[PDB]
């Protein structure tokens, strides 16, 4: 499979979450994703076939997880946006108020600005810290996927969202959506990851 940020995988024959980033890990191909999408050796699958397992996650707490894939999987540096791509370039932290987009496979590509950081939210398992808030909209299953500027930089993965009774908060207005994300320098380092970029 094209490991792309923004598509769909399956977590054991159930749940979806969305691809965030290519990443590599020496020899070993992965994608980065949110933690909460899996628990450790839980198998990745996408469009059904098999592309690797969960390597690693954390969950409660932060939000975070890898997939090593298998040496079939092609890494892509790019974030999906309808039939188009946004080129991974690297990962400079944008600030507050910097605008910033959201790749997924339940509300495709949407954008907003970066309008609080280190947020705390509360799920049913537990807390989880330090998290970014921007208001771009999204819904349930949007999880996992990338964050990203226009200008090809990339700002975390997908941990939440205040997503109503239709699945997603894209029907408030942006004033009143909280869309949070879990930071990706601080999972690249703390799994020796590098980001595939182009």
């Amino acid at each position: 499979a094209n490991i792309v940020g923004g598509i769909e995988y399956s977590i054991n024959n159930a749940s979806l979450c969305s691809v965030g980033f290519s990443v590599t890990r020496g020899a070993t191909k992965g994608f980065v994703t949110a933690g909460h999408c899996g628990t450790v050796n839980a198998t990745a699958r996408i469009g059904g076939a098999v592309v690797g397992t969960f390597a690693a996650r954390v969950f409660p707490g932060n939000d975070r997880a890898w997939v090593s894939l298998t040496s079939a999987q092609t890494l892509l540096p790019r974030v999906a946006n309808g039939s188009s791509f946004v080129t991974v370039r690297g990962s400079t932290e944008a600030a507050v108020g910097a605008a910033v987009c959201r790749s997924g496979r339940t509300t495709g590509y949407q954008c907003g600005t970066i309008t609080a950081k280190n947020i705390t939210a509360n799920y049913a398992e537990g807390a989880v810290r330090g998290l970014t808030q921007g208001n771009a909209c999204m819904g349930r299953g949007d999880s996992g996927g990338s964050w990203i500027t226009s200008a090809g930089q990339a700002q975390g993965v997908m941990s939440g969202g205040n997503v109503q009774s239709n699945g997603n908060n894209c029907g408030i207005p942006a004033s009143q959506r909280s869309s949070l994300f879990e930071r990706l320098q601080p999972i690249l380092s703390q799994y020796g990851l590098s980001l595939v970029t182009g």
